[PDB]
RNA sequence: AAAA
């Protein structure tokens, strides 16, 4: 009988990822975790544990073992030599990478003792996050499990306790349902211009004419007699106009943008802003506006990046895909734009056309929180901004967070980087 | 006769901060022990770390360096330690194993147990608990409370997290006393008494509309005349916000309206202010612009920093050490932050983020930065408070959103809304305090 | 300071 014991901290990750490695090699497993008492301000991880079960099979095979106080070595000791299960096993295997200091200091010395017997072979190893090594003790065996064990954003998400988990495909992506036989051109001229480097320029040109016409009131573009009020205010501004900018210094790329879109869909008339039924106005408008606002830019990088990650064996759906959404139990939902999965590390992407350097710092404490909350502690958050190289640099620098490794795990691209903006993801992700 | 204190520092300095600064007294030698930095295995330094840890407890001479090649390599560690832990005879040897890797962890206590097995050596190992403030004792099996006897001031916490050109505001220091000069208590009087008598959500729904609709548009609306005449005859076109500012503006925002100086007042009598052609770029942003700032959102500062003040003097918290307004810092060659409130209980810091806002995807992105830039200053165990104007369904809305676990019961993530606003200085005491 |  041989037993592996797993310290259950608030990372379930390291623990997946050994025992993924290792339960072929183990009759027993024992999880160790740790009891809630609200007095000493102490959370249990019970939840992980089950996780931990149930993600990697183990059934009947795991004995959970709860520690009262996992910050008072007398209470560790005193649970450990009461719980431990006292069978005749003939190896131990000690994971310490989870859980508190003292829970790994007193948990190793007591099992190290307790089967201090040397028909007894004792072992102990530590995932390393920083080199992805399995490092055993006294033994330099250090295997690399960067390449070797694969976890797919379900078991991910579900392992740190999110749910009721979507996510688009290629195939799926809802705006070619929304414009019907017209997506493929549409998204061919967005392609076309940015691979021109005019992205820029559509940034511009979207924060002004197209906001200022297009966005106002909250909707705006639901109900025609705001829209045409809308309208006529602007008219107001005579040449100064944003109507008069967007039907005289609109680029011809740009018009070519806006003529891709379906007939029944269109901004324009000729090329002139379109003047205006209420639901007839949504069935125009709504969907155009939300797509040339920022979605497509989503959806650019999502299939500029598809096409690397194929080459590289990774599966969509089950190690990349686009607009992700979860909740924990009887909690709000997240979004994040594009999530990749290399070997065991989430890289979570999100995306702005913004140039301005306060919105995009906010983007960035966004992606950061919300990596280490669905992917754990050593994800990789990555923001895509429409800012120039001078600007993503100190933003780097501005929310750069230590935690002991020399790779940035918070990188950010700008404009300059859109339109090889795959091939830079596939260098940033795979290291 | 010699006794040494070991400590293993990792990338959160205030836990060694802490032991060490309650166990100073009782060692003639210190041992940090921290990682060198190599990129080969992705490994960065804990150097700087334990330079600021040395520096900042007043080591001196009895401050021993002690690097480690490789953090996640047993043999290495070992080895490390055989060739540079200090060998001169000591009757006790004190490891605190709060910091670092597991790796450094075990091997550095097992090292230093065997080591010092000695029948005449003392040795101790010893664990700071973040969640109930415990310095806990594996021989001895002590367990120390520190939660009220270890302090900590903004400078020395901001410099071990490597920060630097710290500066902030005093209550009487503050910006804008002197942009209202002879006004400004007067003015911030009136508002606080319309806010503890729940006037708050009338007060923000009218900031959002009709005054950000006659006072927010291009940028320097307020500091030309053309600008700013033009804008308001198309808002008289128009229905115009001209007409519920005049029509529709309740009592108590007259009074707030009204207790401005004549010469810095929005409203010319029970009416809107318009600038005859008279009126040049300088006389209207001297009358108007600190004026439309302040109401705009700078007062709530003041009015949730002045709520707490005598609260936390009665604790015998130091206004400038452990509080104060408008935090900046920067770490080296590195963009500044802005912390609207910082509060420091114990040794545990507390950053307060305020807005006005009711919108939740703003408030939302002011609270992942909040949560954040306490992490960078103050460390993993760090709170953040965000004051929001938000109902209380989307307070608790936003408090579950952005909940991220840890090990304790105690949340380090919390929202306050409009709801709070009457009683806020209780409630941000209760919150920090119990 | 519960994969530093
Ligand atoms: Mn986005
Ligand atoms: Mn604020």
């Amino acid at each position: 009988e041989k037993v592996l014991v797993l310290i259950v901290g608030t990372n379930p990750l390291p623990n997946y990822v050994v025992g993924s490695h290792l339960k072929e090699k183990y009759d027993k497993f024992v999880l160790i975790y740790s009891e809630k008492n609200d007095k000493i301000n102490q959370n249990s991880t019970y939840d992980y544990a089950k996780k931990l079960k149930e993600h990697l099979n183990l059934n009947d095979k795991c004995i959970f073992l709860p520690l009262s106080d996992v910050s008072n070595s007398e209470k560790i000791i005193n649970d450990l030599r009461e719980k431990f299960p006292s069978e005749d096993f003939v190896e131990v295997h000690l994971n310490y990478t989870g859980g508190t200091k003292t829970m790994v200091v007193h948990i190793y010395n007591f099992l190290k003792e307790k089967f201090k017997n040397n028909k007894i072979k004792f072992e102990g190893s530590y995932l390393d996050a920083r080199d992805y090594k399995l490092v055993y003790d006294y033994s330099e065996e250090a295997i690399s499990l960067k390449d070797t064990i694969k976890i797919d954003i379900n078991t991910l998400l579900s392992i740190h306790l999110y749910e009721d988990i979507h996510f688009e495909f290629y195939d799926t992506y809802s705006y070619k349902q929304k414009f019907v036989d017209s997506f493929d051109k549409i998204s061919q001229e967005i392609e076309k211009a940015i691979k021109d480097d005019k992205g820029e320029d559509f940034v511009k040109w979207l924060e002004d004419p197209f906001r200022k016409i297009f966005k106002g009131e909250n909707k705006l573009l639901e109900k025609t007699a705001k829209f045409k009020k809308h309208i006529e205010k602007l008219l107001k501004d005579n040449d100064s106009s944003p109507i008069v900018k967007f039907n005289e210094k609109t680029p011809q790329f740009i018009w070519d943008i806006l003529n891709a879109f379906p007939e029944g869909k269109k901004l324009n008339d000729g090329q002139k802003l379109w003047i205006p039924t209420n639901d007839n106005l949504s069935s125009r408008v709504k969907d155009t506006v939300e797509f040339l606002n920022g979605k497509w830019f989503e959806w650019y990088v999502y299939s500029q990046i598809k096409s690397e990650l194929l080459d590289r064996k990774l599966k969509e759906g089950e190690h990349f895909g686009i607009s992700l959404k979860a909740q924990k139990k009887d909690s709000p939902y997240f979004a994040l734009d594009i999530f990749l999965i290399n070997g065991y590390q989430l890289i979570g992407i999100s995306l702005t056309t913004s140039s301005t350097r306060e919105l995009c710092k906010l983007k960035g404490f966004e992606v950061i929180h919300r990596v280490r909350q669905i992917g754990g502690d050593e994800s990789k958050a990555i923001l895509i901004t429409g800012m120039d190289k001078s600007k993503t640099e100190d933003l780097q620098k501005d929310l750069a967070y230590e935690t002991g490794s020399t790779q940035k795990r918070f990188v950010v691209f700008g404009i300059d980087d859109w339109a090889d903006i795959g091939s830079k993801i596939c260098e940033e992700v795979f290291k």
